[PDB]
C-alpha cells in the first residue's frame, strides 16, 4: 500500500535523526567506555549484576536495522548504558564519573531531538 510506504519513510527519516543523535551521543563518550559490551570474558559475573546489557555498538545495529520505532525507546537503551554503569561501578571510579558525565551532556542533545521528533513528527 501507498500507506505503508509512507509509515516506511517516516521510519527512515526517524532513522537518520536518530543516527545524528547516536553520533552526538557518542562523541560525549571521548574514553569510548560505552562503545563496545561490557566482556564476559573479562567480567564474568556481569549477568549476575546487570540483567539489560547495553552499550553504543549494540544501538547502532538496532539502529540500522531501523528497529528503534519511536525516540522514547532509543532513550531507553541510552539509559540502559548509563544506568548499568552507576548500579555496577562504585562512586569513585573512572566508570561511573564518565557515565554521569554522558547523562549530563547526553541531555541536552536528547532535549532538543524530542523537540525535532514533535516538530518534524
Amino acid at each position: 500500500s501507498m500507506e505503508q510506504v509512507a509509515m516506511e519513510l517516516r521510519l527512515t527519516e526517524l532513522t537518520r535523526l536518530l543516527r545524528s543523535v547516536l553520533d552526538q551521543l557518542q562523541d560525549k563518550d571521548p574514553a569510548r567506555i560505552f562503545a563496545q559490551p561490557v566482556s564476559l570474558k573479562e567480567v564474568p559475573d556481569y549477568l549476575d549484576h546487570i540483567k539489560h546489557p547495553m552499550d553504543f555498538a549494540t544501538m547502532r545495529k538496532r539502529l540500522e536495522a531501523q528497529g528503534y520505532k519511536n525516540l522514547h525507546e532509543f532513550e531507553e537503551d541510552f539509559d540502559l548504558i548509563i544506568d548499568n554503569c552507576m548500579k555496577y561501578n562504585a562512586r569513585d571510579t573512572v566508570f561511573y564519573r564518565a557515565a554521569v558525565r554522558l547523562r549530563d551532556q547526553g541531555g541536552v542533545v536528547l532535549r532538543q531531538a524530542r523537540r525535532e521528533v514533535d516538530s518534524i513528527g
